[PDB]
């Protein structure tokens, strides 16, 4: 079956977990379980059209996906959690930055968040591979997959994704809340220098950047995730929680 949002309720300190483009909640579930073991509540929404046939992404929009992130914050508040850190992977990291400008958070974690809307190359081919692997998961023959991929038109989606990323890059200088920037040194999906840009251009008074030398882009499921989780926990423990 396909992943669904998850909601692990423990103490009153809460973390909103935002996944990446073409990702879903399974990319942050292990982080959610780690946070739960450390006593933090977490909620991981899913963007419209994700965890679903890839055509549903083509019918959706980054503008909807950011409202899905905002809806996740508002859900935590409706469920009784007022103090919230937003932690985002890849596109979700950009959304975490932008969400902090739209909602009160105690802190921000960005994890391999791109700065800038270059979609040519790795992100384009990553989207196509995502669509091909889903069609295989649908049990489709190789001929139907090939035929269907010749009619898969990702251009408009990638253009909106590009414009959303560019807009957020120009909002980085408005970010004020405490921040942990996490980045894989050998990221083959985005430019790892994006992390230096975020770290240097946010206006936060409390910031930290951490580099990981043996992980790929999806750092929350790769081989150093235990250290990433520990570093996130140390950040969370440093923040201005009321309890
Ligand atoms: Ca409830
Ligand atoms: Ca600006
Ligand atoms: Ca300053
Ligand atoms: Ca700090």
């Amino acid at each position: 079956k396909l992943p669904k949002p998850f909601f692990f309720e423990e103490g009153k300190r809460a973390v909103l977990l935002l996944h990446g483009f073409t990702g879903n909640s399974s990319d942050v579930r292990q982080l959610g379980r780690f946070l739960q073991k450390k006593g933090y509540t977490s909620y991981a929404p899913q963007y419209e059209g994700h965890a679903a046939p890839p055509d549903e992404i083509l019918k959706s929009s980054p503008f909807v996906w950011f409202k899905d992130a905002l809806d996740g914050y508002d859900y935590l508040v409706e469920q009784g959690y007022d103090e919230i850190v937003v932690a985002g992977l890849s596109l979700g990291g950009d959304f975490a930055l932008k969400l902090s400008l739209n909602r009160d958070v105690k802190g921000i974690v960005t994890m391999c968040a791109p700065m800038g809307g270059k979609t040519e190359g790795a992100i384009y081919e990553g989207f196509l591979e995502y669509a091909r692997n889903f069609k295989k998961y649908e049990g489709k023959d190789q001929e139907t997959i090939d035929n269907e991929m010749d009619h898969f038109k990702p251009t408009e989606t990638l253009k909106e994704l590009s414009e959303a990323l560019d807009t957020i890059k120009e909002q980085v200088d408005e970010v004020l809340d405490p921040i942990l920037v996490i980045q894989a040194e050998n990221d083959n999906m985005i430019d790892p220098q994006s992390a230096n840009y975020i770290y240097d251009h946010v206006d936060s008074d409390d910031k930290n950047i951490k580099w990981y030398s043996e992980s790929g882009h999806v750092i929350t499921i790769d081989k150093e995730k235990e250290q990433v989780f520990e570093d996130i926990y140390q950040f969370l423990e440093s923040l201005d929680w009321s309890e």
